[PDB]
């Protein structure tokens, strides 16, 4: 049982060694993702963990993987708009993917970004910067219990959130257009203009949907307590970036946290120059009650283990014909 | 009913009106400390608030406030430092203080604080700042419920922070010199050297006496574990400075979150040049895993209110020869 | 939009007004559950929701209610053995279920059953009956927070449990065959072994499958601590009775709480004279450190709206031949 | 160092030996309680801890204490009232107290009562007993998450109640005098009528004084909810018992959970006969809404180890010379 492995992160090597003994198999970590230049090296392998930087496109790819004896694809993410369905029905090519990576990590930090703001530390560390180091009024806070968080769309992801706000004794409030009886005892389920008017702190746990696209702007923002706090760990194309530095500028809302941008794309995950990185990116980052983060909500010990040893284990499964949690297809 | 309010803070102004309906009294603001220049504005008053800057020495302000008919001091911070107790007695002056303001308050800016030291943000951005958006496994996070707290001290405060941080599934060790059964739901007593090997967040929760002045030295931050987090909202003169630079500088401890310095008092809460600050916090301020803050792990609105609304209380009573909750010696 | 409603609830029909104004409808409750015999009562009538006593096994019902437009079989339970597929296939009628009720209501159920036990309420009741108002070193308690949980399989319930006793501080240990990363805040997976040694309260959450008939009997009471705690709201099955009572006789465990034992069929939900009711739940019965419910822990105001609602919902969308929810075909 | 325990009970004594190791100090256990009858076994002891049964009254006892070097008196519980406080100042006795037993230990078992009521599974087992094994809407029941508590009082134990019930999303009121900014983040203060009239479940946390005595009588039975339950784990006389019975007898109440009841002394801690019994104990009994327990809401292996340790600590210390944590007016 040799496994391939392609595009591996510096954290997934420092977990070989164990996923190998905990699952029986020997892992070929191979540096770059598959592509027709380097299937060829899944010859000695009875499967392939992959991480597609771009689109999986070229039958020559699909068409060898058969050749080999190659009955899956393990994709190590959730994300399957890389892989042409078409060709992998045309190859008997399972897909199978990791729907849940851990839904804390991005939990945890949507309460830390919004905990932070509202403290208010950079706007501390700002006024420090200046040499001022008082307590002005316009920099108090108040305690996690005596504030009203908001979700828009629940999902395993904000049901953490409510879970772990309620728990510090704040009033957790969710629109949802799906009700979900276990997440009761830490939400209560309202439409999406109490959420929004009520809320001291929201947070998006939307799909992103051609229906939900820009679902946060202008008029939105207006209808928001003025010392609101807007937290977006899901999909940065739910907020209409303009209308956020707007109303950020404008004092409609008092801080952001966001794990996600619009056109993001662009630059995240990479290293880029100065004359790379987009104007409103700058913007938000010179702002010290905005805190911005390379979509990294994910990224614990926990999700990289499980993007890894998930996907093995149906990708084995599927090697030994036995059955699969995952499968996309 | 009239009470003197001495020297109020800006968001304390801001409750005076809501207050005076609250009690059912009047509140006399006077914008600076009592001092033999402003005593005699205590004539028309029931009694006094005190928030004293500096040393309350002369004695003719304190005969003054028996000559007037005022039966105490309300202090409505903690520290009684300022106030000369011989003349007190002297006077038949009973002194009460504020020792609760709101242990929520504070408790809350230590997680806070180690919960974004925890996800790295303020690394992420140092990163993003030379143009790196990716995600290398030195800036990798974990879940809060995967951590050990270690709490030095317990007392009102660490107990609320052991609260929180079980509460998101946490282990919580404590070392403390007196046992309090109602906070064994939330942590585990343990040693002192326990508590510093094993836990990955440290918070400490000590008070500063002879005894405990650098009470976290050179060669406890050898003991800690080196991805550590060290977080001090109780008094900075706990913590060696210098041995916590240079231990974040060799990667001994992972990083620090501060709300309180040794020599803050130089700076902490006045506006001042740069060549007026000291140069170990411009090493701190200047770490991207490290978080400082001007003591304000108090400044939330409770708190503010809790201050005048305690002491007032109090002050009221003893002038109606009632009970005061909070006397001191 | 008029829905036939067939063996209601003396609490079903506490809530058809406000159903019916919810959804825009009307019910039509009938009596009796459906049959070849009262079936010419949904003619006026645009879907049907189900709760049958017993097999639905005529075809003189599965044809005429297509005669009639009728295009689903709502059934208001998770209960799907009663239907007869081959027919149901044979009419194009679909069929819906209701496979989450409110898993607090079992939870909680769980849980308190637990807690009267651990506080051996009923053995101080038998006690006192006798005259004996003491407080023997036998009948000593625990608090929460130092007991160990165990949990046989998990699910939506049992995920509840652990959240719930987690929360009072007690740890709690988990074995099941799948891994869900989102209780892990909750509790620690764990081998079977492991958990039956360990626990100090132990809690079934496992399906019945025949691979877990009786899957607690003789030898596993044998291996649980002496002071154990058993309780089973999952399914009767899955514990050997005699094997139970003969462990509560010989103090092999400490006390037992069954909402539901094998052969509960002959009596549970059901009106009987003393000869009809089984010598084993007789033995269970008389035991003051044993609590038998009649299967009711799914029994709350949430679980029965819910089993009304979902089950309303999907059988008026199935109507309007939108799509739905709870689908089973 | 030897230290006499008098009176211990059974419990008490099968921690000795650990006790003695964890102290590094020796137990002389006397079976009864200090008299003048066996004060002489004192003559080799270092101090004292004290569980009397009946009044200290003689003189010679006292002045022997004192004779012997035994610098206090080591109450292991909490009431002084058999301690003729004036013999002790004549004879340099310092007197402690163990005030705080374990305050979750009484919190438990009022949460505990509260919830096997709420489930009304007492309810269940007498209509079990006449062969109903239904579930009629008589006996519905509901989450906790769903419910208000409302406590009279709070303290350490009111307090702890609130924790564990807001930890399973249940909304906390309370009713008190003295404000705590620690418990805000479980509880919300409200009037006292406010309480009786919104609360689902109440909990009694208030002391026994002249005024509180029938504090919760006709009238305020009459202000609660009729689906209301009452715990008192707290103090018997401040129940109307009358009034009590009336209201469950009526249904002006559902329910009620009593560890103490008015007149207790006669029967509770002893082995008696039925006719020694009061008539009040024998309707309530009988009721399958209520439970009474032998005031053992204390009576976990924390409290009573607690009870031993805490004062054999202050007592050991104060024969040093040390400070007390407990002593006590």
């Amino acid at each position: 049982m040799k496994i391939a492995v392609f595009s591996p992160s510096e954290s997934e090597r420092k977990l070989v060694a164990a996923t190998e003994k905990k699952f029986g198999c020997e892992l070929k970590l191979i540096d770059e993702s598959l592509s027709a230049e380097n299937v060829d090296q899944v010859a000695d392998c009875d499967g392939v963990l992959l991480k597609p930087l771009g689109n999986l496109d070229d039958e020559i790819v699909y068409k060898k993987l058969a050749d080999y004896g190659i009955k899956s694809i393990g994709l190590r993410i959730v994300g399957t708009n890389t892989i042409d369905f078409d060709l992998a029905k045309k190859y008997h090519l399972t897909v199978t993917n990791v729907p849940v990576y851990s839904p804390r990590a991005i939990a945890e930090m949507a309460v830390t970004q919004a905990m932070y703001l509202n403290r208010k530390i950079g706007e501390f560390k700002a006024n420090m910067d200046k040499g001022d180091f008082t307590n002005p009024d316009s920099l108090i806070s108040n305690e996690i219990y005596n504030k009203t968080i908001g979700l828009i769309g629940v999902g395993h992801i904000g049901s953490a959130v409510a879970q772990i706000f309620s728990a510090m004794g704040a009033k957790v409030l969710a629109y949802d257009v799906i009700y979900n009886p276990e997440v009761e005892p830490y939400l209560t389920y309202a439409d999406f203009d109490t959420v929004l008017k009520e809320a001291d702190i929201i947070s998006l746990h939307t799909p992103l949907l051609k229906s939900t696209e820009n679902m946060i702007g202008k008029k939105q923002f207006a209808e928001m307590k003025n010392d609101a706090i807007l937290i977006n760990a899901a999909r940065g194309e739910l907020v209409d970036t303009a209308a956020l530095i707007e109303a950020l500028e404008k004092h409609e809302i008092a801080a952001a946290g966001l794990d996600t941008l619009a056109h993001e794309s662009s630059y995240f995950f990479k290293k880029v120059d100065d004359a790379q990185i987009p104007a409103d990116y700058k913007k938000l980052a010179a702002m010290p009650n905005v805190i911005v983060t390379p979509h990294s909500a994910y990224f614990t010990k926990t999700s990289v283990r499980n993007m890894i040893e998930i996907s093995l284990r149906d990708t084995i499964a599927l090697a030994n014909g036995e059955r699969a949690h995952f499968v996309v297809s």
